[PDB]
């Protein structure tokens, strides 16, 4: 099939099955991770976010499938990797989602689980809308 | 690796994070599907004590639907790449009569639009049957 508007959406709606189940799942474990810390450390050293993005984005999205601990999920991800990978590039949001990792950063290192898993969706939402408001930009 | 409590709970835990998020966003095409109500008779044609022949051909057929109402190819394809798996995690264990009671239950919650009872009999039956299936690891 070709790469339109239906591969994205599929892409973006796996993502956030996986990647929230984990996040709400684990929450406690991806709250209390040096990867976690490490990540938010990389974004806040800088002011832009290009360098800072693929890396921190990449490990951002990977910890909260890591922290489950469950192999499948984690090899059912890596399956998809390179199709998420693909999507990501089609649109470049660094400062945008660059701000909106940190603020989910912040959000799950304060306790608030509620809204960390509201603001992983919202992020992955907002990717998701940009990502076809610009298909036919290029 | 080895065919332990781990696989088996990963197993699980993968298919409730699949199938409940599928009921949970396409429940209103699930509870008005030809599929379902062909399952459900499929079910209620037999008794309740004489599941095994029902059980097989009905629990993939229900499992698939919730999948399947998706509509998302990518989640489509990746429940079949697992189907193996879970498999063989539902024959290490039968189960027949009381999966089926709680396939009924479940398919009567659907079609009576008590989504949120709905989700929860999916999450109780998967766990249910995950913790059975625990029980009896040694009892071979
Ligand atoms: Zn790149
Ligand atoms: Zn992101
Ligand atoms: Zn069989
Ligand atoms: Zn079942």
């Amino acid at each position: 099939g070709a790469m339109d508007e239906k591969f994205i959406r599929e892409t973006i709606e796996t993502r956030i099955m996986m990647e929230v189940f984990c996040l709400e799942n684990y929450f406690d474990k991806i709250a209390g991770s040096e990867e976690l810390l490490e990540i938010k450390g990389e974004i806040d050293d800088v002011a832009a976010a290009r360098e800072i993005f693929d890396d921190s984005d990449e490990r951002l999205h990977k910890l909260f499938i890591r922290a489950s601990g469950n192999e499948l999920i984690i090899s059912l991800y890596e399956k998809i990797w390179d199709r998420i990978d693909l999507v990501r590039h089609l649109n470049e949001r660094y400062v945008v989602s660059n701000r909106e990792h940190k603020e989910l950063i912040e959000r799950i290192i304060s306790g608030d689980k509620e809204g960390a898993i509201e603001k992983l969706k919202e992020h992955l939402k907002n990717v998701e809308a940009e990502t076809i408001k610009n298909l036919y930009t290029y």
